[PDB]
């Protein structure tokens, strides 16, 4: 009885695959054409329906090519996704938060009818790598209307994210030297309220740049999080609770959550 469910019933193998079950088309946004951000690429499922919309920001000196694989993969599970370039490659996290917001507004208002016709504008999510993940936290902390937030190896000088009320999955990299989990990802997760839906997934043997190439674990749990909270799709709770295995032979260095989720 959930009107937001899309696609067949999930399995571990389906979420680890390099494509979800939807064929995908693309629409480009030029730098000049984009107000408030540096342009981007919108990926959308071809199959006629409305879907949640996601904006993804790269990090410092990063371009949309650094998150492109992940944007396309998420879209192939039934989402409209824009991977953005930023106004300049040196923009700081709080600027990237404004550009994430601009990108969502662009998809809803100024993209073509192929895109707008496929977006449920009431179901929006944000993601970002590094300073883009910092921008994800900042925007989520200002925007309780957002349905989900996924900071990937996030970087931010502010360590206190107690005002976030959005369901938030933080992915860290254990060997991160650029945004060390000791002083970024872990304090961020610890400052999120315990009353919200949240999770911390620390990749094993991973550098800061693990999100920038195809990664089955990042893909699987990013999609499961978006399905669970953008679509309210309880078929995906099984992957999040109790979640990935936490050690020898396991998927991840560590996993924490507020399971069970409301
Ligand atoms: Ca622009």
């Amino acid at each position: 009885a959930n009107p937001y469910e899309r696609g067949p019933n999930p399995t571990d193998a389906l979420l680890e695959a390099s494509s979800g079950p939807f064929s995908v088309s693309e629409e480009n946004v030029s730098r000049f054409g984009a107000d408030g951000f540096g342009g981007g690429t919108i990926y959308y499922p071809r199959e006629n329906n409305t879907y949640g919309a996601v904006a993804i920001s790269p990090g410092y000196t990063g371009t949309q090519a650094s998150v492109a694989w992940l944007g396309e993969r998420i879209a192939s599970h039934g989402f409209v996704v824009i991977t953005i370039d930023t106004n300049t490659t040196l923009d700081q996290p709080d600027s990237r938060a404004r550009q994430l917001n601009a990108a969502l507004d662009y998809m809803i208002n100024d993209a073509s009818s192929a895109v707008r016709s496929r977006i449920d504008s009431s179901r929006l999510a944000v993601m970002g790598h590094s300073m883009g993940g910092g921008g994800t936290l900042r925007l989520a902390s200002q925007r309780p209307d957002l349905k989900a937030a996924i900071p990937l190896t996030p970087w931010h000088l502010n360590k206190n994210w107690s005002s976030v009320r959005v369901p938030t999955l933080i992915i860290g990299a254990d060997l991160d030297t650029i945004a060390p989990v000791l002083t970024h990802a872990r304090p961020f997760y610890n400052s999120l309220p315990t009353s919200i839906s949240k999770a911390y997934l620390e990749l094993d043997g991973a550098t800061h740049f693990a999100p920038n190439i195809p990664n089955k674990i990042i893909g699987k749990y990013s999609v499961a999080w978006l399905k669970r909270f953008v679509d309210n799709d309880t078929r995906y709770t099984q992957f999040l609770c109790p979640g990935p295995r936490d050690g020898l032979f396991g998927e991840v260095e560590e996993y924490r959550s507020t399971c069970p989720f409301a």
